[PDB]
């Protein structure tokens, strides 16, 4: 009981009820439930403060807005808890906490999104197993970072991929090692160390921003990628073959250089699922740089937090290849 | 000796030399240095003859026409041998992989493309293992299909993407088995069975099409999408969240809705590593069809494939949900 966890109920299939047409929210239905199951109020387990969101937010349909509101939410929380369970549907579980990474600066408490496949309240559900050891993890093994949790595993929230979801839903985070194996036994992976907090926390703001994420592919067009790059966009992520490779051709190089010479910030991703760019090539010489081993989670969230401060394109570009809340590996 | 294999040196690390300033391709080499490799011509081997491509092909460089370069070659020397060995580099392997399956219609002798991470002269390369394999494989454990040979594993070449490159390369079939393990002991797994030969083999024509490949993301914008969908945009792959969802916003689901209505395919992939779209939705509203479980390798080849056909868009988008040569799973 000591410990005191803030769990923000902002959507998804964890809190909802079983219905002859799906599974359907149901307001104050996450806390009557938990009222009648006495496993979440042994004296092992920490006091905990629900806040469910109205209206709750469908995941698919979040937007940087609903990103800002939960970091607010946090921020007027922070020196009332010990720690913070987020939870939250599947679909966009992953940008979330990437998101959260970038504008929770300096964060020295735990925060953990989590969610499920089954609502709470079914017999056997994946939704009474997340939110169970969320809270413990968070009140007994804090990890002072965004993090994700599913299918007993912790992971760093800014390398994480949703990695399936016909039938079941998993996640991965395929550069890097999981923070905590919540097994039987839990296990702190000590070898990942989190980022140091520099000062007190810094709640950063995020808006919307125009920006393009697209495939690279055999003989993709000037034309085609030129449309890509038309006002309003702002930035721009490719998606390359391998190491970074794309094909050596004037009409795409051309696109992409007078794209950066106006200021455009173009970001070179693998199409690989693991493994990182390294990249001199025409590609650098077009002003193309590297996203290293980044997810398009993190290069997308990092791209909205960097373009959202009053920050020039150069400066962008200089950030974006800065590892700054443990996103990325640079050797 | 008795079967005999046409081996089609198209590019890659696998033939090329080592030199101080990294491998670098020389002509004839792969054939020089083969005559000097009694592995390869011992009785248990097939015959092979080796066509190498000039100019070698760049993977990284590869365009349709490439691809169509490939495929009639096949054809001129469909009669001449067994089967088929294309060495090519690892980079988009898994697109000529896609595309060939599309165009050799019923196929009825083995193709394998292969490649490797180190030149095949160098001590301890993956280069001679994939190639000796590959050769005994096209001779000896026949299966009719383009597939793709890769650490000791046959995939179906139209469910292949590229895995891992960075310090090594290796490639998956998210959402099929193998269709063979290569170990010490040759395994095919039966339970995957192969298109059948429907008559002689047809070999169609592809010509390089103008395709948009991109990502859904929170707060994605109407003027963004707008642009992907510009001319000469012929058709849209999205990559959506989870079994297929996007936002529920009329800015996103209006300039959809007016692409199909104008003849654009817009062909809704999932993010996830694996498993499928299951989509009524506001997207099917809008005129989006589903890609199933299709790797974007291979919706992005069979749409050049039907693109390049006599097909209005409403019989394009039936095809594109038939499984055709493999790629898809249908329920």
């Amino acid at each position: 009981q000591k410990k005191s966890i803030y769990v923000a109920y902002t959507g998804g299939t964890i809190g909802m009820q079983r219905s002859d047409n799906g599974y359907i929210p149901v307001s104050g239905h996450l806390q009557r439930q938990l009222a009648l199951m006495p496993e979440f109020h042994r004296p092992e387990m920490p006091d905990f403060t629900i806040h469910e969101y109205a209206p709750l937010i469908d995941s698919s349909d979040m937007t940087p807005e609903d990103w800002q509101h939960i970091a607010n939410d946090i921020q007027q929380n922070y020196d009332l808890y010990d720690g913070f369970v987020i939870l939250h549907g599947t679909d966009t579980m992953a940008f979330t906490a990437s998101a959260l990474s970038f504008m929770l600066e300096n964060l020295a408490k735990p925060v953990i999104i989590t969610g499920s496949q089954i609502p709470l309240a079914e017999l056997r559900s994946d939704g009474q197993t997340n939110l169970l050891n969320a809270l413990y993890l968070a009140a007994n093994h804090p990890v002072n970072e965004v993090s994700l949790f599913f299918n007993n595993q912790l992971f760093r929230g800014n390398r994480t991929t949703k990695a399936h979801a016909d039938g079941f839903d998993t996640f991965a985070s395929p550069n890097l090692s999981v923070l905590l194996e919540a097994g039987i036994h839990i296990r702190r992976q000590s070898s990942v160390v989190s980022p140091t907090s520099n000062g007190p926390l810094i709640v950063h703001r995020i808006t919307p921003q125009p920006i393009g994420v697209v495939t690279i592919y055999p003989g993709i067009s000037g034309a085609v990628v030129r449309n890509f790059l038309l006002q309003p966009v702002k930035a721009l992520i490719l998606r390359s073959y391998g190491v970074g490779n794309a094909p050596q051709k004037a009409e795409l190089l051309d696109e992409l250089k007078n794209a950066s010479d106006r200021g455009i910030v173009v970001v070179n991703l693998t199409q690989c699922i693991s493994g990182s760019v390294n990249m001199g090539n025409a590609l650098a010489q077009a002003g193309v740089i590297s996203g290293f081993d980044m997810t398009v989670e993190a290069a997308l969230t990092k791209l909205h937090y960097l373009l959202s401060q009053s920050l020039s394109p150069n400066e962008i570009r200089q950030l974006m290849q800065q590892n700054l809340r443990g996103e990325l590996t640079d050797t």
